């Protein structure tokens, strides 16, 4: 009997640090992914990652029915939620942009975990994890539709944590920043931000460890709380951004 | 001339302690209510607040419209945004009854600011102040919908002050809890929350003050931060929860 | 005809403060260091008329002094300075951190340790503390000073919950890029609004593009102590302007 | 090659369980306590943990210097600071009263970070954890001087963070509440805390998974910090607190 782990939206974002860092830790782990409707997508994933689950299944009722049935039960929950950020002046957005950014960054969290807490509660044990964002926590000017509904998650998360807690069920949101996503767009791709000196600097000057996150290190949290060692944590928000924001000092000042 | 504000669920939340306090600092208060549709409603209000001026239009961007044609422009918009609270274990819930939730406590607050920020931009001067709630600071357990969302409504505000700044247009968010509503359901009624000793030992028992707060106070603040007084606040979420949470003491130590 | 008592009043939220709350009605009693010079008390009280400096440096003796002379003491604004030091944690010395926290945190314990009882009774009263925002967002190698400042603001919020039960509000104001005018306690005229440099900056870290003013600092101190919205009670308040403004993207404007 | 660990006050409060899991990992342990000054309290310690290194050194930048002599560097610190709580109103304090919880729980970490911080800084290598409390998140009343010393070290944590990431060190706040300290008064011994009806009740009133955090969650936590597998979490407090607090909900709804 191993542990079945949900990672969603696997090819981007904390996707592939949280399943391959859980596959390790020795769950079975069900990926979901918008790509993964198209068989040829799926088995593709499926042979690069022999020890991933590729799941075709989208919304979040039949995906968390489809692990049920074919692994029994869903122990850990990660979900990985995108969208993609927009930069407008407040006036330049449609409200429908603001609907959007609700829509895949705190309505699909929710569903997800309002499909499978009952699940996790009958037996009393479950993990729950919302990867979300830092942009709350120093938000740039200009993307209020994004930072605002990665703060409505963030709160989801530590709603949750207090009734969940009677069921023995942690709950944890991540919020990354500067998290090096590879060949994902979602939200920081080797090209530029490993490639193009300007973007390099950029991260230097921005946070504190002066580099991207990675993958692994998404990963190795992920796994951590994951694994019942530190449920104690129930209700926290992590800040994973190296330090970020780095405040601007006054002038004369080094770097 | 005058300065023009905006009170929107006016008979309801920190509706009329707002529209009642920036009339008397010389504010033309027009106020929207859903009761308002009926002619009936409009005029009785009318009639009792002679000094208040109601305004028929129920959505958005129409109402800026007849705001902006009936008086010359916006100067201060003051989004007192409410939605039922349903508690309930996140099971339990419909997805839909966060959909309402975020779109009566985010999406409202977002769509006026889209609304109306042109305007104030373009003369480099407003005030946006959102009454959202204080239950973020302090989640009760099932309440994770009304909770969640009104934390994003505070992210909202804090991120609009970061690019309004650059126009000269503060951007506040109110967060009350237990203010006391008079006769309107939200959120604290006259009754139970002055009459039940239940609900008067409660109060007493989780504030500091060991009291409601009063539309007063609530329109004290309002008008404060309409004035131009303290413009430098700009992107503070209040907490006006009276010293909300008291936080239980060790078995042993008094009341 | 309420009493007030402002610290530090040349520096840093004092003028503002003092000033509003004679505005507003109140009798306020004003401390400072220099004031333990009968020469600089004087020319202080000749330029302020409106203002009453006293001699009494430590707090148990101000509070004593100001409560002979007037009373009672119904508003205490603790403005607490320090000189902020820049430095790499290990070129500190330990005594450098000890500085701090008597200057930024012991001090404002200290006056209300010694007011509270007074307020307690009568059950009335307003305490607010002029901290700093730097703990919302510090800068690399102010460790001491900005830690410190977070000490005040916590000490307020619990501070609030105790003395809640008697009607007396507590408050902390944080600020940052305060203009202070002719103190160095922290943004004085020169070189903050005549560098252009750091005119820039100021432009750049604000989302309003500027300084605070004194008025705008002395407007919030005198509505908390008015008693208007004592439903605020243990409230943080950043009032730096929206900083901070966080560095964007390359190729993202200014 | 073995990495080499700190522990302060290593009798009390996470002392063992941050001693006994980083020692599992391979460290070598240098343990600090009060007690240490006496040999017969030393020794007797060494026996019962042969695994553990105690040392009598008490003053901050002697520990940190008898450390790098009897093994070479420090690579963690764990500075476990500690503090009896006494509960008072603010007026019946002495002044003393909080300069001794100053001096304890701030200007201690201080001390021991301003001795360490030069040689991690040369070798751009180095973990530092404070653990400290999660009082500043939920005060109770007339507990002024402990709480808001607390905060003052989780706030050096974070500033620290963002000078020393330039040298590759991370720094961690861990600030616990309802830590079962074993025999330690520090915070939560097991008498009355597991022993007493109503202190039981407490805890699973005012938690969220209703029960204590235990010394294997707190050495877990510790060690993954200090293990380089998520430096990317540098700055962060963690509220390793159990979902505390639960906030008081309205009449009528179940415990
Ligand atoms: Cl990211
Ligand atoms: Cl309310
Ligand atoms: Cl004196
Ligand atoms: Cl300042
Ligand atoms: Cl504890
Ligand atoms: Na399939
Ligand atoms: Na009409
Ligand atoms: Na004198
Ligand atoms: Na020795």
């Amino acid at each position: 009997s191993h542990a079945t782990a949900i990672v969603t939206n696997v090819k981007h974002f904390g996707g592939m640090g949280s399943a391959l860092r859980l596959s390790e830790a020795g769950h079975t782990v069900a990926c979901h992914d918008e790509s993964f409707k198209q068989k040829d997508e799926l088995e593709a994933f499926a042979e690069t990652y022999p020890q991933l689950k590729p799941m075709s299944e989208q919304e979040p009722a039949e995906l968390i029915e489809a692990v049920t049935s074919a692994y029994g039960q869903v122990d850990v929950l990660v979900s990985n939620d995108i969208f993609a950020p927009e930069f407008q002046p407040i006036d330049k957005y449609a409200v429908e942009d603001y609907r959007g950014a609700v829509e895949a960054l705190q309505i699909r969290p929710f569903a997800l975990v309002n499909a499978v807490a009952s699940q996790m509660k009958k037996r009393k044990s479950g993990h729950i994890i919302f990867i979300t964002s830092a942009t709350p926590f120093g938000p740039w000017k200009e993307l209020s539709t994004y930072t605002s509904a990665r703060a409505g998650a963030n709160t989801l998360a530590n709603a949750l944590s207090k009734e969940l807690g009677e069921y023995n069920i942690p709950v944890f949101a991540i919020g990354p920043n500067y998290l090096h996503s590879e060949d994902s767009p979602y939200f920081y791709p080797t090209e530029p931000w490993k490639t193009n000196p300007e973007h390099v600097a950029h991260v230097k000057k921005v946070t504190a460890l002066q580099r991207l996150g990675t993958q692994k290190e998404l990963g190795e949290l992920v796994a951590f709380l994951a694994s019942g060692s530190c449920d104690y944590l129930t209700g926290q928000v992590f800040w994973l951004a190296g330090g970020f924001p780095m405040i601007e000092r006054w002038p004369g000042m080094p770097e």
